[PDB]
């Protein structure tokens, strides 16, 4: 289906292909903002909510093909015959599942901090557990339900990322679908190779990406180039942000 989105012309035309940038699990079209930012100084941009993310639509199902389509009904709806993707995490996840479906609508890929497997582990219980108790309380404001959330979580920057997301007193995101379909979100279905330059930004303090996963992650993307952010854990783009930029680039310019 359609999704919600922020699309912003280029500053500048240069005639590069637009960028739709694609935010992970419990984010929002701002997530990945500071991307945005730097590359609609030469690119038609174009920020999504995922679905049962932001203020984009509900719906109980959760997958990677669904997700791959929705992002082919947003092109559609904007008239975009091809794309730049770049996606974080989950978002990531789905953009690369986007090559399996419709190669055709993608020029260049860059998966932020993800593999493209199923990584068999529960990594947001804690997570999910203080989203619950803020649901519980009476808490109505931010600075309300951060106080709840220290309770449960003790990576600030996790719990202020979860907290763009908390507002008139609720959550944006779909917490009951996202519980449901969990699996499948920390999951994967393999796809066919795409035999194209693909660009994967690791965190160095991260397990997103290492080499137990090296195999399947070329296997699926063969031409795939990785840029290791030394010093930079899961949300990659939100400790370092210039170093992001800089691989991406040089990815796009591809020289």
């Amino acid at each position: 289906m359609k999704l919600n989105i922020r699309a912003q012309t280029a500053q500048n035309q240069h005639n590069n292909s637009p960028i739709v940038l694609v935010h992970g699990l419990f984010g929002s079209l701002d997530n990945l903002g500071v991307l945005a930012r730097d590359l609609v100084n030469d690119h038609n941009i174009i920020q999504v909510d995922v679905r049962n993310h932001g203020l984009s639509p509900r719906e109980p199902v959760m997958n990677y093909p669904a997700m791959a389509q929705d992002l082919v009904d947003t092109l559609d709806a904007l008239q975009i015959d091809k794309a730049t993707f770049i996606g974080h995490s989950m978002g990531g996840k789905a953009v690369m599942a986007l090559t399996a479906l419709a190669p055709d609508r993608i020029d260049k890929l860059v998966a932020i901090d993800i593999a493209p497997v199923d990584y068999h582990v529960r990594r947001h219980d804690e997570i999910f557990a203080a989203i619950n108790a803020v649901s519980e309380s009476d808490a109505q404001t931010r600075q309300q339900a951060a106080a709840i959330m220290r309770q449960h979580l003790n990576e600030e920057g996790v719990i202020q990322f979860l907290l763009k997301s908390f507002v008139d007193g609720e959550w944006r995101f779909n917490v009951p679908v996202l519980w449901d379909q969990y699996p499948h979100i920390v999951g994967w279905e393999k796809i066919p190779a795409w035999d194209h330059p693909a660009l994967f930004i690791p965190g160095g303090n991260s397990p997103y990406v290492s080499e137990q996963y090296r195999d399947d992650l070329l296997a699926q993307f063969p031409q795939a180039r990785a840029h290791v952010i030394a010093g930079a854990g899961h949300w990659v783009h939100a400790e370092k942000p210039d170093a992001v930029l800089r691989a991406i680039r040089r990815y796009l310019n591809d020289h």
